[PDB]
């Protein structure tokens, strides 16, 4: 078994990217990624490459999700956006010994006048 049995998670901070929305809005999005350490024994590299890696990742999976949407249905689906992103970088950590506790996503910029 394992003498620690704490499934402490940690939260990425990921910057915005302006994406023209499906209806070519330039609008700013972000959101934030969950995940934990579930093997150590391969997660030895410091989740240092992991933190990197999944910020530059969310980046471009986001783009393709992301860059289609509605000014609306942004931030009504968000838990589409979530969930997405959850797996594309949930089948990447998955190797590195680490998998996406959890997703959110924070509050959408609208598009300026």
């Amino acid at each position: 078994g394992s003498d620690h049995v704490d499934l402490r998670e940690h939260v990425i901070d990921v910057p915005p990217q302006e994406v023209i929305c499906k209806d070519n809005v330039v609008v700013t999005v972000d959101a934030v990624v969950y995940y934990q350490v579930i093997d150590p024994v391969k997660a030895v590299y410091n989740v240092s490459d992991f933190l990197m890696a999944i910020v530059k990742l969310a980046q471009t999976n986001l783009r393709a999700i992301i860059g289609e949407m509605e000014l609306d249905e942004t931030l009504s689906g968000r838990d589409i956006i979530n969930a997405r992103l959850r797996e594309e970088l949930d089948k990447i950590t998955d190797r590195w010994g680490v998998k996406i506790t959890r997703v959110e996503i924070q509050r959408i910029d609208p598009p300026k006048d």
